[PDB]
């Protein structure tokens, strides 16, 4: 695991901040905060209006959310320049207290891989409850990158990419703070997510994994935006923010939860608005950035993915 000096941030400190906002309050002075990390192809409010904004308010909690542009199609370690800054500014304005991390998809990726190199922020987050996130990419964004229709992050989001393998060799699907990973087999983005165990993109040595299946049955279907939304994964969220360990505990959840629709707690409007998560995100996607390679590691990884092709050719110390 990487440690000493973060590196230093690519971007103006002045644009991280723009890209975060909390409800009803400034990151130097916010009661409680929880930083909501958006996936890919959307806002913050895209990803969480529906779901954890509202839900987080209820559970005592002032939710901040980071919005990298456009729609966190941009490369990942930019996105998380973002995530890292927010941490910083968050924990501060909190009155130096630790504070939760909540996300859906891409969200998890750009945790993990802040986590794992900015050392600075491991003593500043609480505990990670990452809704489908894919640690290994997805073998299903392939037919886009063979098209030349990905973006910067969709690249870095395929298997076998310079950015997952320079994860992996740095230590970084190990659980670096308490950390539950909420997923689907039936996912239809992410994959392979079947096998319930460390075969899965969702997995993490240590971590708390759970795939729903593996609690509710293999017709259990929720998909990937339902992963986020569902009854089911409040209750598990739920369990993982009040969770005196930092990790959702089975002892709260069972099958009398395995409830696939969305979160009761939600208005029906929010509950409409959930079951459409997925629709600005494939907009996004199809409208936004392409290209035929993958972006390059930056320094601070290139000695952990010597031998993979980015941009620029194969990646040497
Ligand atoms: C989407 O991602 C792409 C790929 O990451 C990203 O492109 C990269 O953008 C950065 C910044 O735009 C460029 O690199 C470095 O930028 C820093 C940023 O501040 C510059 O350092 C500043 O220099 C000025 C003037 O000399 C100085 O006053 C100031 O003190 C410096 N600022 C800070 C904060 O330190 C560097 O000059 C520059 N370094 C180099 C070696 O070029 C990258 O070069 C871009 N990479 C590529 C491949 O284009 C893009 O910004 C992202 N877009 C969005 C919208 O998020
Ligand atoms: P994540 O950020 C993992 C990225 C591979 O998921 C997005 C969100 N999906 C939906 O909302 O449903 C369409 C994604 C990935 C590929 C294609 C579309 C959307």
């Amino acid at each position: 695991l990487p440690s000493g000096s973060d590196p230093a941030f690519s971007q103006p400190k002045s644009v991280l901040d723009a890209g975060l906002t909390c409800q009803g309050a400034s990151p130097s002075s916010v009661s409680k905060p929880i930083l909501l990390v958006p996936g890919t192809g959307t806002t913050g409010p895209q990803s969480f209006d529906s779901n954890w904004i509202p839900l987080s308010t209820q559970l005592g909690y002032t939710p901040c959310w980071i919005s990298p542009p456009p729609f966190m199609l941009n490369d990942t370690q930019v996105n998380t320049e973002y995530m890292v800054n927010a941490i910083t500014a968050l924990y501060a304005g909190s009155g130096n207290n630790k504070l939760p991390v909540l996300t859906w998809s891409q969200g998890g990726l750009v945790a993990q891989w802040g986590l794992t190199f900015f050392p600075s922020i491991r003593s500043k987050v609480d505990r990670l409850m990452a809704f489908a996130p894919d640690y290994k990419g997805t073998v299903l964004a392939g037919p886009l990158d063979a098209l030349a229709v990905s973006a910067p992050s969709v690249w870095q989001q395929t298997t076998g990419s310079a950015l997952t393998t320079a994860l992996r060799n740095a230590g970084g699907l190990t659980q670096i703070v308490p950390t539950t990973n909420l997923y689907s087999a039936t996912d239809e983005i992410v994959q392979p997510q079947v096998s319930n165990s460390p075969l899965d993109s969702s997995y993490l040595f240590n971590g708390k994994n759970v795939q729903a299946q593996a609690v509710c049955g293999p017709l259990f279907v929720i998909d990937h935006a339902g992963s986020l939304t569902s009854q089911f994964s409040y209750v598990v969220g739920r369990s993982a923010l009040r969770s005196t360990t930092g990790q959702a505990r089975s002892a709260d959840y069972g099958i009398t939860d395995c409830n696939p629709l969305p979160a009761n707690d939600l208005t029906p409007e929010q509950k409409v608005a959930a079951a459409a998560l997925l629709a600005p995100a494939a907009a996004a996607i199809v409208a936004g950035p392409k290209q035929n390679c993958e972006p390059d590691l930056m320094p601070y990884a290139r000695p952990f993915a010597v031998g993979k092709r980015t941009c620029s050719g194969i990646v040497t110390p």
